[PDB]
């Protein structure tokens, strides 16, 4: 019986510092390389317990109990308001969450939305009150524990931190939580612990990691979920074709044990795919599976929770955002297909049928672009995953007959088929493509405004 590696989801409002926090722990620069300077996908990173203990050093004694976890699997999530469905997926996967909140800006709309998600999935969480280094006159020392760094601050900075912390505590009370600075908490099951940190300079990461490990272990012990059992269950993050590996999928395995010869069922763009794994490859520890610096290593199995790449025949048509379910018998295959269909079908995007055509590369991207258009009262004709089809172009033309404004296709991280592009040129139907949600929408609006003039 192997010990579970817990999923730690990182949630919070746009720019409050989620990816910077993980980059400081990994010594990576994922945030610097994100297109459009925002997270737009779920990420997964293995942080071995040896790393936790090195960062924490003597502050591991902050937590009475011995930490027996093998490590932590951190799931990064988008803050941008459109990506509600990816924040929900991250919250639903988590054993414990880190709610990142800018101590200077305080609660904002996706802080509140994240809390509602954590309440919905009854996910325990710790709070990272980030960007303390912007308090006036703050004395920065890199990678210093908060309880050491706070001693370097003058009284004005200390008083400003406490004032801002009280604002956060009042906001948590508004939403039904008792919260305090982590070193003042008396009951870690009934109270929310707030760690003041600087993600960018590494202040307070030591105490934050000790609490994450301690509290996630406690959750798993309280639930009797610390031992991993059963066949593998996961969610697909990305579908890729890679030299020497073939068509692969990068996934999060959130329960059970995945083996390199397992039969699996995965969501597909047309229909469910039943295949047998031929290789598993695991990212290096501290490498973000969605933006890796290193090639992955072949492994025979992974135990939950883990990020892993799967090589198997027939994965070219796999659908990102859909389940991967190990299915060792025919009965299991039948069950897995229905569970996959339920997940796919449930993406419900209301369409006005005199509106825009929306295509995207993953289910999470399709939902985000759809949600953002609805918020902007841009009617949606149709929304589906995959490259722009000739049909998509013909449907857009029909809309164009009724209302040229909406006789358009928006393609989020997708390509245009050749016969679709031929027809679109001949019939003068516009197709917008992009890989940054806010820029794709701005491009569609700029085209609308400028055409009217
Ligand atoms: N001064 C300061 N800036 C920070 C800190 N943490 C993050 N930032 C900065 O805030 C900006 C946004 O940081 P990100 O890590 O992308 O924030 P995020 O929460 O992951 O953002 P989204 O994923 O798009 O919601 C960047 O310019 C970071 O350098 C911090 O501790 N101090
Ligand atoms: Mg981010
Ligand atoms: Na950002």
């Amino acid at each position: 019986k192997r010990i579970r590696q817990p999923i730690i989801a990182v949630l919070g409002h746009v720019d409050h510092g989620k990816t910077t926090l993980l980059d400081r722990i990994r010594k990576t620069n994922v945030a610097a390389k994100e297109a459009g300077g925002i997270t737009q996908h779920i990420g997964a990173t293995e942080v071995p317990i040896e790393v936790v203990k090195k960062i924490a050093g003597p502050l591991i004694k902050l937590w009475k109990a011995e930490i027996k976890l093998p490590g932590l699997l951190f799931i990064d999530t988008p803050g941008h308001e459109a990506f509600t469905s990816l924040r929900a997926r991250g919250g639903s996967l988590a054993d414990l969450a880190v709610l990142v909140v800018d101590i200077n800006e305080g609660f904002q709309p996706q802080t509140i939305e994240s809390i509602e998600i954590l309440r919905k999935y009854r996910t325990p969480f710790v709070v990272a009150a980030n960007k303390i280094d912007r308090i006036k006159g703050w004395v920065i020392e890199e990678d210093e524990p908060f309880l050491m760094n706070i001693k370097k601050q003058d009284q004005r900075a200390v008083q400003e931190l406490e004032t801002k912390l009280w604002e956060l505590i009042g906001k948590f009370y508004e939403f039904g939580f008792q919260a305090n600075r982590f070193d003042r908490v008396q009951n870690f099951t009934r109270e929310l612990a707030i760690v003041p940190i600087s993600a960018k300079y590494g202040i307070g990461i030591a105490e934050l990691l000790v609490l994450i490990a301690g509290l996630s272990q406690r959750y798993l012990e309280e639930k009797l979920k610390i031992e991993v059992e059963g066949p593998a269950r996961g969610t697909i993050l990305e579908v890729r074709e890679e030299p020497g590996l073939g068509h692969t999928i990068d996934v999060i395995i959130y329960d059970g044990t995945l083996h390199k010869d397992d039969t699996i069922v995965v969501g597909g763009k047309d229909k469910a795919i039943v295949t047998k794994i031929r290789a598993l490859l695991k990212p290096k520890p501290l490498d973000e599976i969605r933006d890796p610096r290193f090639r992955f290593d072949y492994v025979d199995e992974v135990t939950a929770a883990a990020g892993v790449k799967i090589a198997a025949p027939g994965l070219e048509e796999a659908l990102a955002g859909s389940p991967v379910i190990a299915a060792p018998t025919p009965e299991d295959v039948e069950k897995a297909k229905q569970e996959i269909l339920e997940q796919i079908e449930r993406v419900v995007i209301s369409t006005d049928k005199v509106g825009v055509i929306v295509k995207a590369d993953t289910l999470g991207s399709l939902e985000a672009l759809s949600k953002e258009l609805q918020e902007k009262e841009i009617p949606i004709r149709k929304a589906d995953v995959g490259n722009v089809s000739k049909t998509d172009v013909m449907e857009a033309l029909s809309v164009k007959e009724e209302e040229p404004k909406y006789g358009v296709i928006l393609g989020f991280n997708v390509k245009v088929n050749e016969d679709a592009e031929e027809v679109a040129k001949a019939k003068d139907v516009k197709i917008f493509v992009g890989n940054v949600i806010y820029k794709l929408i701005e491009d569609y609006e700029e085209w609308v405004k400028e055409e009217e003039e």
